[PDB]
């Protein structure tokens, strides 16, 4: 049974060269963006500021077509510009820069991974993006900017061709994940270290990707709690670092000897924005 130091040492020894990373809303709470499942701030305890029967409704089509206002409020809140990446993001950026990042798979829709510098080709925005929208009736595609004014004026965007509701390319329940997700067939077998951060792993097919790495491959989770196929299918090379995500990342970063480097990076980066 490995420790956090073991995993740092594996990287330091170049025993581990191809890291895949899975992330969820928990990596973006320090940036000020609420998740679903945190107490108090999580969407589960704030259904009225939002006017949802339950959190998942915001990503369900029946409720959306019934009432697109709550989703579009969130779209307003999350629209590129608004929040900034935090240290968790820049650590992932630094992983890339250090030649370690095979791929980063993300459930988030806040775009902060793009913003932090991680190039598109290293990214799999698994649950979609605000970078583009699709008319829900005629299926005509639109760049995200084309609907920015409406979203910002609290007006439901409309198709210029058919008047249908124009929906940002966020993956809703029961919709298919985007084509890039397919990279997991070759990414996961090829990976020699799996990092999991700030997710409840409550959502498929994204969650059971944790199962797709070889048994020889350590799975390091940095999260508030033990979650998903790591809490009920524990493997022998699993490591759990439980506590604040940013705190876990800091402990790791220091073990890797990356600290001044990551501070120069965070510093230079958040300034620009
Ligand atoms: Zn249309």
């Amino acid at each position: 049974k490995l420790s956090l130091q073991d995993v740092a040492e594996l990287i330091r020894a170049r025993a581990c060269q191809r890291v895949v990373v899975m992330v969820g809303a928990g990596i973006s709470t320090p940036s000020g963006i609420p998740d679903f499942r945190s107490p108090g701030s999580g969407l589960y305890s704030n259904l009225q500021q939002y006017d949802l029967p339950y959190p998942e409704a915001i990503f369900e089509l029946p409720f959306f077509f019934h009432n697109p206002k709550p989703f579009f409020t969130l779209a307003k809140e999350l629209y590129p510009g608004n929040y900034k990446p935090n240290v968790t993001h820049y650590f992932l950026r630094l992983l890339h820069d250090k030649g370690l990042l095979l791929r980063l798979y993300t459930q988030n829709i806040d775009g902060l991974e793009r913003v932090s510098g991680i190039p598109a080709s290293k990214l799999v925005e698994a649950h979609g993006t605000f970078a583009s929208a699709t008319c829900t009736v005629c299926q005509r595609p639109f760049p995200g900017e084309d609907i920015r004014a409406d979203v910002m004026a609290d007006r439901v965007p409309r198709c210029p061709v058919c008047t249908g509701v124009v929906k940002p390319d966020i993956v809703f329940f029961g919709e298919p994940l985007p084509q890039r997700f397919l990279l997991h067939v070759v990414d996961f077998p090829m990976a020699d270290l799996l990092l999991i951060l700030g997710t409840s792993l409550e959502v498929e097919p994204f969650a059971s990707l944790t199962e797709a790495v070889r048994s020889s491959v350590p799975r390091l989770l940095i999260n508030r709690d033990l979650v998903g196929p790591l809490a009920w299918h524990p493997r022998s090379r699993d490591v759990a670092q439980l506590g604040d995500v940013v705190h876990g990342v800091e402990s790791l970063v220091e073990l890797l000897g990356w600290t001044e480097e990551m501070r120069d990076l965070v510093q230079r980066e958040t300034g620009k924005l």
